[PDB]
């Protein structure tokens, strides 16, 4: 738990949604640290579960949680990623080099490799949820739909089909409500497309049911302009319909590791 007196909140609103709003601030530590504060019974239980997941995670490519504070509203204090979301940054900076995209995409795969090792499912892996510390440093955020996998289960089964980002979801998520690390691999493939399309929305002008109908026909999104063939090959590899033949984050990270080092050297 954190002290409200040490936490200094600013009027500058970073984000806004159904939960409430995300505002910029700075918490007084043992040197002051710039923070992004998520400001809010259903929403309160969600924020507490989101905090418990973030507390269990320790990786340089995962957004770090400072702690929780209860005052004017329930607050989730997390580290500030100055450059903001990946999709919005690329939308405002179309001149970003292809090598720089591979670098940031590989950083997400390293962070996702950790989540696979820690046996955690993200369930909301999109370009909007990838935050930039700098132009060459990316971190994974929004653990609101994230779940800690059971010791005996390799997947998370959801009872109800609530507010879900359909366009980033694997076929087993839509059809059987099953969420594994390989389901996040499919989401990573969509994330890759968004990154190489410079923050463009996937399956534009299409409805959730139309996306499902497209994927059943074996149809996948086209290669973005300027995106290398090897990176688009990995996208389709992530977009394998059957969960069994779809690669894990260890294989996806390695393919990205070897290709990024091939571009630089």
């Amino acid at each position: 738990y954190l002290d409200r007196k040490l936490l200094t909140l600013e009027d500058k609103e970073l984000g806004s949604g159904n939960f409430g709003t995300v505002k910029k601030g700075y918490y007084q530590m043992k040197v002051v640290k710039t923070v992004a504060v998520k400001i809010l019974p259903a929403l309160k239980d969600e924020l507490l579960a989101e905090a418990n997941v973030m507390q269990q995670l320790d990786n340089p490519y995962i957004v770090r949680m400072i702690g929780i504070c209860e005052a004017e509203s329930w607050m989730l204090v997390m580290e500030m990623a100055e450059l903001g979301p990946l999709n919005k940054y690329l939308q405002q900076n179309r001149h970003v080099k292809d090598k720089n995209i591979i670098e940031l995409v590989h950083q997400v795969s390293m962070g996702m490799k950790y989540l696979e090792e820690s046996n955690f499912v993200h369930r909301d892996l999109a370009a909007r949820n990838v935050l930039l510390v700098t132009q060459h440093y990316a971190k994974i955020s929004d653990f609101g739909l994230s779940k800690a996998l059971r010791a005996d289960e390799n997947y998370y089964k959801a009872q109800t089909h609530g507010k879900w980002p359909v366009k980033w979801y694997a076929p087993e998520c839509i059809n059987y409500y099953k969420f594994s690390s390989k389901s996040d691999v499919w989401s990573f493939g969509v994330l890759m497309w968004e990154a190489f399309s410079y923050g463009q929305k996937p399956y534009r002008g299409m409805k959730g049911s139309e996306v499902t109908a497209m994927l059943e026909k074996g149809e996948r999104m086209g290669c973005p302009a300027g995106c290398p063939r090897e990176m688009y090959d990995l996208m389709n590899l992530c977009w394998t319909y059957d969960v069994e033949n779809r690669p894990g984050f260890a294989a996806v990270e390695l393919r990205l590791r070897n290709y990024y080092y091939d571009v630089v050297n």
